[PDB]
C-alpha cells in the first residue's frame, strides 16, 4: 500500500494506541500526529472532534494541513479492522474465518462484559466485584498459552492498551476504588485466578508493537497521575 | 462453500436475524435451527454453546440435523462476529464492499448504532427512561446515512447488523409496545412521523423491502404477536 496514512490521537489514549499497534504490527509507513490532552484545524479531520482519527490517501501532508482528498475514518475498532484490509499481507487477524470470528469474539467479550467494568471500578469507584468476575470471563476465552487465537492478532490490538493500563493503574494505586477495593484487586491479580491474564499482559508488554506504542512506564505513569477521575 | 452451516437462535431474536440476513444475501446452503425463548433450552444445547449463548452457528463437520449437533463442527457466536463470519466465507457475496474506506465505514456505522442507540432502545422500551436520548441517538444514527440508498450506498452487513433492531423498534413503536409513558409515547411517534426523521423513516421501509429481511422477518403480525409475549416490555398498572 502506497497511500499515505496519518494516525491522529491524543498523547496518551488507549483508543489510538489500539491503531498504533495495528500501524506497527502491518509495517505501515505512516504519520503518527499526537495531539494534547484541541487545535482549530483539527475540525479538518473530523467536525466533531473525534479521536482517534485516520487520514488515508490524498497529498503528502503534514499531519496539522489535512487534505481535502484524503478519506478521514474514526471508530477504533473499525480502525483495527481497516490496517488488516489495506496490509493483508500482514495477517493482522488470522487466516481462516473460523480463526478471524474467534478473534473478533473475543474483542466483543472485553467490550461488551470487560470495558465497562473497568471503567466502573477504576474511573467511578464503583463495587470492584463485577470488574474481576469481566477480567475472569475474558482471561477463559483465553488458549492455555499464546495470545487470544494464538498468533497475535487485531484482538491484541483492541485490548492491549487497555489491560495495560489497568496492571499500571493498580500497581500504582491510581483508580478512584476505595482503599479496601483497591486491596482486594491487588490481591486479585496477583493471586493464581489471575496467573493466564497475568501472563498475557506480560506477552503483551514483551511485544515490540506494543512497546513502540507504550513509550514506557514512566511516560504513562506520569500521564496516569494528571488523569483526575484516577483520583 | 461447502461445509455445512447451521445457525442457532431463539425464535424472534433481532441477534440471529441479523445472521440470518447474512446468510440470506449470500445465497448460502444453510439450516435454521429456531428455539422457543420462553422454553428454558433443550439439554443438547449445550453442545452447541455450554453456557446457552444464542445466536450460534456450526460450520463444517457431517451433515446433521440440529438437535444433534456433532462434536466434529466448529462453533461460532456473537452476533457481529457472525455477521463478519459469513461475509469471510462468502467474499463472493460482497457482503461488504470491495474497498478497504468503503469497509471502515460500513463498520464505523455499525459502532454508532451500537455505542449509541443500542442501549437506548433498550433503556426507552424496556426499562420506561426517559426517551429524549433515544431520539437524539436515532438522529445520531441517521446523521451517519448518505443521502439515500444503505449505510455506505450498496447494502453491506451494516444493515444486517442494524435493520433487526430499527424494525422492531419501529414496529413496538407503531404499535405502543413499551415501558415508555405514554407522553413520551406520542412523543416519539409525532417525532418519527415528523420531518426532523424523514431519512431514518426512509431507510427504515428501505429496510423492510429487502427480500433477505423479508425472508427473515417473517411479517410484521408474527413479530407483533412475538413482542406481545415479551414481558419487560409491558407497562404495570
Ligand atoms: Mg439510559
Amino acid at each position: 500500500c502506497t497511500e499515505q496514512i496519518t494516525l491522529y490521537t491524543t498523547t496518551f489514549s488507549p483508543y489510538g494506541h489500539r491503531a498504533h499497534i495495528a500501524l506497527e504490527e502491518a509495517g505501515a509507513e505512516y504519520t503518527l500526529c499526537q495531539i494534547n490532552v484541541k487545535p482549530e484545524w483539527y475540525k479538518r479531520v473530523n467536525p466533531l472532534g473525534k479521536v482517534p482519527a485516520i487520514t488515508f490517501g490524498g497529498p503528502q501532508v503534514p499531519p496539522d494541513e489535512p487534505s481535502p482528498e484524503s478519506e478521514k475514518l474514526v471508530e477504533s475498532l473499525a480502525l483495527l479492522e481497516f490496517v488488516a484490509d489495506v496490509f493483508p499481507e500482514a495477517k493482522l487477524l488470522p487466516a481462516s474465518p473460523v480463526q478471524r470470528a474467534r478473534a473478533r469474539a473475543f474483542i466483543a467479550i472485553y467490550q461488551n462484559y470487560l470495558h465497562d467494568q473497568f471503567r466502573d471500578a477504576f474511573f467511578r469507584g464503583e463495587p470492584v466485584g463485577p470488574f474481576l468476575q469481566a477480567l475472569e470471563t475474558l482471561q477463559s476465552a483465553l488458549p492455555p498459552a499464546g495470545f487470544a487465537v494464538g498468533e497475535w492478532s487485531l484482538a491484541e490490538a483492541a485490548v492491549a492498551p487497555f489491560l495495560a493500563r489497568m496492571m499500571l493503574y493498580l500497581d500504582a494505586g491510581l483508580g478512584k476504588y476505595s482503599e479496601a477495593d483497591g486491596e482486594t484487586m491487588r490481591a486479585a491479580l496477583a493471586s493464581e485466578r489471575f496467573a493466564r491474564i497475568s501472563q498475557y499482559v506480560r506477552d503483551i508488554r514483551a511485544r515490540a508493537s506494543f512497546v513502540k506504542s507504550w513509550g514506557g512506564d514512566d511516560v504513562q505513569l506520569e500521564a496516569a497521575k494528571a488523569i483526575p477521575m484516577l483520583r
